[PDB]
RNA sequence: GCGAGCGUAGUUCAAUGGUAAAACAUCUCCUUGCCAAGGAGAAGAUACGGGUUCGAUUCCCGCCGCUCGCC
């Protein structure tokens, strides 16, 4: 009932049962059956998030005292085929509610869009009551929540988890599927959807029991997606054959003054402020001067809910000067006794100057009749009315919404404040008429004010608390955090990829210190800081003497905050996330690390080639040779192989399934603790480097072998088994995987062979690899090397004349392409590029049959006896792997006997048989540079 | 999967509302001949389709290819 034109304001309460989250009722947060509260509003009323905050203080919360935050989180579900954009609501660190605008459902777009608010009533009641474990929540006066739902939590888990008969469910799945597919032919949507409901249930208690393998999930999701995809198209029609019984949705001259334009919004993401406070100022800078208007210091600003721009002392009229303008040539328009044909009139009509006010000028060919024009001063406030809406509509985001019309933006626009001097610039955009009002800090005494003159805008804004200048929020975060961190004895850890995302989550910052327990310090350091940074957005604190962690953290509130309830509320969320990660860790140190391999066989890699255990199986059997292609020392080929079986073992651990960014850290941590060598453990970490664009590369010796051998397999397998990247679409990430393999080499001084390693790591795969499909992987790698090499300030014509035969070993190519440009800029390049061109053109094909023929059989020539000597004494130096400088000094002395041979000897055949000496003697001199550079492409030939 | 930027002789690049320029390559004519080099001349392009305007390579829409970020 969100599909159609039908208005549907409704709100209900329902439990929700998901069995794979059943944990016998012991961990205080996860339940197999939890109550929700759902409210859907269609159409969107407009107050849709000022009714929410009345709801909160209705259920007894003090919203001027706690810290309510709208942190963005999109929503998508492919099974139903729906998605939407919106936020989640953090009260004092706890995520309590989701808030979404819908845009797809089934597979047909929505009109009008719906608003979905979904409270979760057991994560709210533990916070509002000071309780850590759900079985202490007071249900009513006298009875507890545990004493009602505990054994249902306890023994429905044993059913969904161990004793669920798993074939009388595999049959019921297909039975329900068939019945729902049949009742979609008598045109009955209601039961034909209830059967989809009770089939997608029976799939969950299959998945929980583990009976679903790894390759059946892609089939089950498909089987059940096209049932919801085609119940929708039946419902939306059976509605309209009734006639929609619930209505239908249809719809002056003076000195210069400043000019300020703000576009209020609802909370934008943290990185849609940065890429939208630029393509607005640029798009304004252009159009201010395109229309002949002069100004001064233009300056942008940003906040999660406004995007302001200020242009100072803007003009009051256009510049109003007369400019020349030339039109069509005298050939097209002008003619003898036929001057106005069809073009002269079109050239004067759009300019309305009289037709006898034209003259001629030597415009190249003394043509292009023309005249003058006027600029038409237009008061600088009726100009902007025409050009602002196309400014504001210009900004473009990757993800975008619709709320009440077909206009698209990233979040709904709520107010527009655009003024100039004292007067308002009047226009309208997306149903909002511009004015001079603005909302300050929400839920304050200045939640609505009006600014009179545009020169006291900023001074009024920061009179309501807001700090809009983005670069003066960083300096009030990182400078009131230091006093706190030094009051306890330490200092903060602020990677500037976290400050750029803490700045744009706040409007008027306020920092607070908090304490967590000391007995959590036994965890690894890089799980503490990852909990405190990548999920909660806190600041850790490290004692600057003996620089390890302390039991403190720093959090950033927003506004007029009680700062006695928010510290106490934040201290008790990462007393729970730590308390879960500690249980996971203690469950992971129960077994030696070498046993976590045999769980790997339940992670999919690719369908027709398999899991991850087989892939890591196909690497121990080849990492004993890629250490010979790289020329690794002999006394380390043992110490690599035992660190190759343990590789990628931590990917089945309990932690790494929860914190999927610690793949690689929590393998070295276990390995060192188990009692391996140091270099084994350190190599167990760089099988993952680099993880993205711009990360450290493997430096140790056994760290390169594995990081190369993995990237060879994930290339040859994915290529020779269907998934080729031939598209703009990038599945399986075949671009960065191929890009990193050349950086691990050019950054590490290694000599490799791309056409021998790919003839040996393809031999192993399960599917057959023919010699033709590895000749495209070499090209897909060489193009990536060329792109890496061009954008280092290199010239484009030399990197295509070294990559013809030095393209195999990616280090020597990147070595000899930088060393060739510096030689190309010196004044010996035109001597050599010609010296080698006189004997490669002259031999464009004359049936040289006797292959070698270089002999003194009959060499009765004069200059031959002095040319072949030079060829031998240079060819004795140039070996197939020499550098470019020995070449560039060994050909300069060969260039002279060339012009002493061509001067006299008549190479072409005046005799019948003996004219092949004179041909081979130049074929050889032409072929010497085969292996160093392909000299027949460079210009100047 | 979505966005962003691009497409001009054979290769590299200037221009813009209305006679699309130059470099290297190609061709012909020269002759201390066949190669090279110095000289004159000639031919050669806006990926494709649609829209307004008198005229679009330029402004608008749609299709094809390429490069790059996220998934």
């Amino acid at each position: 009932r969100v599909l159609g034109p039908e208005p549907w304001n409704v709100a209900y309460v329902e439990p929700s049962i998901r069995p794979d989250d059943s944990r016998y009722g012991d961990n205080p947060n996860r339940l197999q059956r939890h109550t929700q509260f759902q409210v859907i509003l269609k159409p969107d009323p407009g107050n849709s998030q000022d009714l929410f905050l009345h709801s909160l203080s209705a259920l007894g919360i003090n919203v001027r005292e706690h810290d309510i935050r709208f942190v963005e989180d999109n929503w998508e579900s492919p099974v139903l085929g729906a998605w939407g954009l919106g936020w989640e609501v953090w009260m004092d660190g706890m995520e309590i509610t989701q808030f979404t605008y819908f845009q797809q459902s089934g597979s047909l777009p929505l009109l009008p869009v719906s608003v979905e608010i979904t409270y979760g009533l057991e994560r709210i009641l533990m916070s509002l009551q000071g309780v850590d474990h759900f079985k202490n929540i007071q249900y009513t006066k006298g009875i507890t929540y545990g004493e009602l739902f505990l054994e249902n939590e306890k023994e429905m888990s044993a059913y969904y988890l161990e004793h669920a008969n798993v074939d009388n469910i595999q049959k019921h799945f297909d039975d329900f599927e068939e019945e729902a597919r049949s009742l979609l032919s008598l045109w009955l949507p209601i039961p034909a959807y209830d059967h989809v409901l009770k089939a997608s249930h029976a799939f969950n208690i299959l998945d929980s029991r583990g009976f679903v393998g790894v390759t059946e999930r892609a089939r089950y999701f498909g089987r059940m997606r096209s049932l919801a995809r085609q119940c929708a198209q039946l419902w939306v029609k059976t509605r309209e054959n009734l006639g929609y019984p619930l209505g239908t949705y249809q719809e002056v001259v003076g000195q210069p003054r400043a000019f300020v334009l703000e576009i209020g919004t609802e909370e934008l993401p943290p990185h849609d402020v940065i890429e939208a406070t630029k393509q607005l100022e640029k798009s304004l800078i252009q159009i201010l001067e395109k229309r002949r208007l002069s100004h001064g210091k233009v300056r942008s600003y940003g906040t999660p809910r406004r995007l302001a721009v200020v242009v100072e002392n803007l003009n009051m009229k256009q510049m109003e000067e007369e400019i020349e303008l030339r039109g069509p040539p005298v050939a097209k328009a002008f003619d003898q006794e036929g001057r106005p044909t069809k073009a002269a009139e079109g050239f004067c009509r759009k300019n309305n100057v009289p037709i006898d006010s034209l003259y001629r000028r030597t415009d190249g060919k003394t043509e292009y009749i023309y005249a003058r024009v006027k600029e038409s001063a237009r008061f600088a406030d009726e100009v902007l009315t025409e050009d602002l809406p196309t400014i504001i509509s210009g900004i473009s985001f990757p993800k975008s919404m619709r709320w009440n019309s077909n206009i698209v933006f990233s979040r709904p626009i709520r107010w527009i404040f655009a003024l100039h001097g004292d007067l308002i610039v009047p226009f309208c955009f997306a149903g909002i008429s511009s004015g001079n009002q603005s909302c300050g800090l929400r839920n304050s005494s200045l939640a609505n004010f009006k600014v009179e003159a545009a020169e006291l805008y900023l001074h009024t804004l920061e009179k309501a608390g807001i700090l809009i200048d983005m670069q003066e929020r960083k300096q009030r975060i990182l400078h009131d955090s230091s006093i706190l961190a030094e009051g306890v004895g330490g200092d903060i850890i602020a990677p500037d990829s976290l400050v750029q995302e803490v700045i744009n989550l706040v409007e008027a910052p306020m920092p607070i210190i908090g304490r967590y327990d000391v007995s959590f310090l036994a965890l690894p350091k890089d799980v503490l800081i990852t909990v405190m940074q990548k999920h909660q957005k806190y600041f850790p604190v490290t004692s600057k003497t003996m620089g390890n962690l302390l039991p403190c953290f720093i959090t950033v509130a927003n506004g007029a905050i009680k700062e006695e309830v928010v510290r106490k509320g934040n201290e008790a969320v990462l007393r729970a996330r730590y308390e879960d990660a500690k249980f996971f860790y203690k469950m992971d140190t129960q077994k030696k690390l070498s046993e976590f391999r045999d769980q790997l066989s339940s992670i999919l890699f690719h369908e027709r080639l398999g899991t991850m255990l087989d892939k890591m199986k196909r690497v121990e059997n080849t990492v004993a040779e890629v250490a010979l292609l790289l020329g690794i020392n002999e006394k380390m080929i043992p110490a690599i192989k035992d660190a190759a079986a343990l590789a990628m073992s931590d990917l089945a651990t309990n932690i790494v399934t929860e914190f999927t960014s610690l793949a690689g850290i929590m393998a070295r941590h276990y390995a060192l603790r188990d009692g391996l060598s140091e270099q084994i453990a350190e190599a167990l970490f760089e099988i993952t480097l680099p993880r993205f664009s711009g990360d450290v590369f493997p430096k140790t010796d056994p760290g390169i072998v594995l990081a190369v051998t993995d990237r060879l397999d994930s290339l040859v397998g994915l290529f020779g088994a269907g998934c080729q990247p031939s598209s703009t679409n990038d599945p399986f990430g075949l671009r960065r995987i191929s890009y990193g393999l050349v950086q691990i080499l050019v950054e590490n001084k290694k000599n490799f062979d791309l056409t021998k390693a790919l003839t040996l790591v393809a031999e192993e795969q399960p599917i057959t690899i023919d010699s033709g499909v590895i000749d495209e992987v070499v090209q897909f790698v060489t193009r990536r090397l060329e792109q890496l090499l061009v954008d280092e300030g290199i010239n484009c014509e030399i990197v295509r004349s070294v990559l013809i035969e030095r393209a195999n070993c990616p280090y020597l190519a990147s070595q000899t392409a930088i060393e060739m440009e510096a030689f190309s800029r010196t004044e010996d390049f035109p001597k050599i590029v010609e010296a080698y061109s006189r004997p490669t053109r002259i031999i464009r094909g004359k049936e040289i049959g006797s292959a070698l023929e270089v002999d003194a059989s009959v060499f009765e020539k004069d200059e031959e006896r002095a040319l072949w000597s030079a060829y031998l004494e240079v060819a004795d130096k140039i070996h197939p792997g020499v550098d470019i400088k020995a070449f560039a000094d060994a050909s300069l002395e060969l260039l002279q006997p060339l012009e002493d041979f061509f001067t006299n000897v008549f190479v072409m055949a005046e005799d019948e048989k003996v004219r092949n000496n004179r041909l081979a003697l130049l074929t050889k001199v032409a072929s010497l540079p085969k292996g160093i550079a392909d000299l027949s492409v460079l210009p100047g030939f």
